[PDB]
């Protein structure tokens, strides 16, 4: 339903007239970013170990409802290539960094550009960057971790972009320089979310210290924090299905003292965070709405006449239907 | 070696100071060394600068312990005592709650066990005031430990986790800033029972000193976990562990048989350490011989 409400609107052409924020990922190197984003957008984004975002990624996702059948594309400086299977989306960013920040460990400001059209993914826009990193090693130089900070600034200060700050549960929360960086540029934190990660791998005894931090009872967010579980290195290595990664993280909380509850609370897992974010955008997009009421009803009235020619026709069954749906929604949001 | 120390000691100074991120196990470093009960923990637990003076006695075998600061110099009849101790003073101090300050602790203890010897420890790095603790906290911080650092007597301990990514270790960048060509400084990892099974080559390679590199190079421990903590474990069963742990650790073995992993190993590492800078830094004091002398020559001279 409301899942497919943005797809109405995109029926209603304000898509691109209104069109609700992006999310973006902030975090120290390693601290498992990308693998959150992965884990939403089940598309391959380079994760691993050391430096492995080396310059910035949107990915736009889009649900198809129609056609049903997969497509990728990448596009960056000169290029515009297309990716004929899903298997080559890493394979792909990597030559896309190699090409653009060229080969080692340095990064660059230049953006990469995802674009996925799926059955199986979610109605989405995301931006992997690369981690905080506080000294420069092998080849780059002095000023790489302020490059950095700069380069994530200039996507979490736009009004658009929602950051989301990604801490390990095995580190002191107060460490964590991109909470400090986010309510530089969201003072009150109307998008802003925490996330915790690596749960498994926090010390016997600090458990409760971990929930703490996620009962929002350390260091506060307006907005809260989610905690989850993704693929460990090992995991990535073994190349595991997604679904089953999925599973597994129901498991560990499912059966994990401390943390029971927290999943319990609504506050872990992915498929709550999934769930979070889409509430978030759901926000953003009723906010925007009472103001594209005629572009929102003329395309309504312009849609009607276009089939009501068609009448009893049978082709007009998936539109004649179509429309229906967009109908009976605008009236109850109206009403709203 | 040990013993020209105790030459220099028999003439009555390099300190070493531990510096790293919040919970990044300095103080059990600092502990880990000293046998002496520094409060470590989950959080915020160090919470004010402590100069720990160490001094052999093979003379007395009686334990000695004091505690001084502002007013008080309170004394320490047990080394049961120290912790509790300690706390007592960063309450004082500090002020309970969360808040810091640059007002200094000095614990003095004498001992038959433990070796001569000057260690620091200061709070972690934190980079957000949480609860009761003011914006500029991470700065505030940041110049008290600066303010130890800089003193080229000080033997700057980079305190990482082995579980975080060597790049994000502020306190190494912190360190070449007053250390450039880096001899006095050494990296020491820790919690390397807490890394993801898969990223322990990474370690390895970190330690090996291929990363960041250090001249005087990397070691690696591991102290009492939390639990072992609550657990109230013996430090000589804490230091079994570790054995133990490096000892059958599939790639961790080879760093101890490096000489690059353990605690005594450590140990005997900062003691070649420290010797090299008295060696360095007595010039300065044959120039506070004159002093001496020519205050000296005043007794001389009454007569
Ligand atoms: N055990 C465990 N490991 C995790 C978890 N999440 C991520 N990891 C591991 O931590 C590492 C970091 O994940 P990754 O997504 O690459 O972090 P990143 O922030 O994207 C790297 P960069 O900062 O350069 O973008 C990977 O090795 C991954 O396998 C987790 O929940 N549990
Ligand atoms: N698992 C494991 N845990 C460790 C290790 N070293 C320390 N810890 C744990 O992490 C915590 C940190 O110890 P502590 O000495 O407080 O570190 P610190 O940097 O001095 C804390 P502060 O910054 O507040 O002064 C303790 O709970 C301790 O049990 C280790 O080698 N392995
Ligand atoms: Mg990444
Ligand atoms: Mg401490």
């Amino acid at each position: 339903p409301c899942i497919d409400l943005i797809d109405s609107l995109r029926a209603l052409g304000v898509e691109q007239d209104l069109a609700l924020p992006a999310i973006a990922v902030i975090g120290d190197q390693s601290s498992g970013k990308s693998s959150v984003l992965e884990a939403l957008s089940g598309v391959a984004l380079p994760r691993g170990s050391g430096i492995v975002t080396r310059c910035p990624l949107v990915l736009k996702l889009k649900k198809l409802v129609n056609e049903d059948k997969w497509r990728g594309k990448v596009s960056y400086q000169d290029y515009e290539i297309e990716i004929s299977d899903a298997s080559e989306v890493e394979k792909e960013i990597n030559k896309a960094q190699n090409a653009i920040a060229g080969e080692g460990m340095g990064i660059s400001h230049e953006l990469i550009t995802l674009e996925i059209s799926s059955r199986d993914v979610p109605d989405l826009t995301l931006i992997d960057l690369p981690g905080i990193t506080r000294v420069a090693v092998g080849n780059q130089p002095a000023d790489i971790g302020y490059k950095i900070k700069t380069l994530i600034k200039k996507y979490i200060q736009r009004q658009e972009t929602i950051s989301l700050v990604v801490v390990p549960s095995n580190v002191d929360i107060a460490t964590t320089e991109a909470l400090s960086m986010a309510q530089e540029v969201d003072p009150e934190g109307d998008r802003t979310i925490g996330i915790l990660t690596k749960p498994d791998l926090v010390d016997k005894g600090t458990e409760d210290k971990v929930v703490d931090v996620v009962r929002n009872l350390v260091f506060h967010l307006k907005k809260g924090y989610m905690i989850v579980k993704c693929r460990g290195q090992q995991e990535i290595q073994d190349q595991l299905s997604l679904s089953e990664a999925l599973q597994r993280e129901k498991i560990f909380f499912e059966n994990h003292p401390y943390f029971r509850d927290l999943l319990e609370e609504g506050k872990a897992t992915v498929p709550s965070l999934a769930e979070k974010l889409t509430s978030e955008l759901i926000t953003h997009i009723s906010k925007s709405l009472p103001l594209l009421e005629n572009q929102i009803k003329e395309t309504h009235q312009r849609i009607t006449e276009e089939l009501q020619k068609y009448g009893g026709d049978p082709k007009a069954k998936f539109l004649k239907e179509r429309l229906a749906r967009l109908t009976q929604a605008r009236r109850r949001l109206a009403q709203f």
